[PDB]
């Protein structure tokens, strides 16, 4: 059995960003730190931090006084934000560099008064904390998940419109909301595409490349994490068996027998010593050596902040 690699797969610069900010918090100031929600998705690195002395908490009124406590990369809304500051924390912030962007836009939307519309998935950290930035209640500022979503959508003043996404969306899916949004409200005002990362869109593209070659694809990522979820669907969507798997205990040997072409990618949340077990075990049930495809160079960091070097 030939086993295959994504290329690019794993960690983008916001998740090595976040993670290394909560451990160097920890170096400097020992434990506990708490973090609010899950640094980032992926059940192995918050339980690493979590036996090394990191607290993960949904809500604020979850943290002591006086305590240090990191908003996670996904990033938190004005209400989260003032309701730490006029406490007792310091507070270092992990959101994404690129999450932060969508947040800037949200909020110039929201001194402006004009109404914006944000593409994004209801309940996830990332859509809570974009739609937490917007606060003029003489504007509005509503969720979107599908064209269907669109179509029922009405608004105070549609010649003063504007939209954003969530970073972590199917690129595709997105596309048609985006097709359906300008046909709706013509004058409505966005990004040239949408606010999904390079990140995510690197790792749709290598999936795709993948899912070409392999019959069946693993995808390394936990359950909630968005971008990982899309890696699958996408794969699934072009015919191929795949499987979003936090490790390699969860391969079922049924998944690979008798198939010639495996291929493997990670999530953006998720640490490649997963992705090593991972073929270590497929090795066992009869795959050779690894072979990495050619992919998109990434070459972007984001460094923590200096007060956490
Ligand atoms: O893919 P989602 O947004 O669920 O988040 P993740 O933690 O799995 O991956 C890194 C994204 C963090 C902020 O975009
Ligand atoms: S997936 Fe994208 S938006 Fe999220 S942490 Fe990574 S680079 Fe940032």
């Amino acid at each position: 059995m030939q086993i295959l690699l994504a290329n690019p797969r794993g960690f983008c610069a916001g998740v090595d960003r976040a993670i290394s900010i909560v451990e160097n918090a920890l170096a400097i100031y020992g434990a506990p730190i708490y973090v609010r929600h899950e640094v980032v998705h992926n059940r192995y690195v918050v339980d690493s931090l979590r036996e090394r002395g990191a607290i993960f908490i949904e809500q604020i009124s979850e943290v002591p006084d006086g305590a240090i406590l990191i908003f996670s990369a996904h990033g938190v809304s004005q209400a989260v934000r003032n309701e730490a500051k006029s406490r007792d924390l310091t507070v270092f912030d992990a959101t994404c560099p690129l999450v932060t962007k969508v947040h800037m836009e949200v909020a110039r939307a929201s001194r402006r008064g004009e109404e914006s519309i944000l593409i994004g998935h209801a309940g996830h950290p990332e859509v809570e904390g974009t739609m937490g930035q917007y606060s003029n209640p003489e504007g509005g500022m509503y969720l979107v998940e599908s064209p269907d979503d669109v179509w029922k959508l009405t608004v105070k003043n549609e010649e003063k419109l504007s939209f954003m996404t969530q970073t972590t969306l199917s690129v595709d899916d997105t596309s048609d909301v985006i097709d359906a949004l300008r046909k709706r409200f013509p004058k409505i005002v966005g990004p040239r595409k949408d606010d999904i990362c390079y990140a995510t869109t690197n790792r749709q593209e290598a999936v795709r490349a993948l899912a070409e070659q392999a019959e069946v694809v693993l995808v390394v990522g936990s359950k909630n994490s968005s971008n990982s979820n899309r890696l699958a669907e996408l794969a699934q969507r072009m015919g191929k068996r795949a499987f979003l798997i936090d490790d390699a205990k969860d391969i079922q040997e049924e998944w690979v027998k008798e198939v010639k072409c495996v291929g493997v990618t990670a999530g953006a949340s998720a640490p490649d010593i997963l992705v090593q077990n991972v073929v270590a075990r497929l090795q066992q049930l009869g795959g050779g050596e690894a072979i990495p495809l050619e992919g998109r160079e990434e070459n972007i960091v984001f460094e923590v902040p200096k007060e956490l070097r």
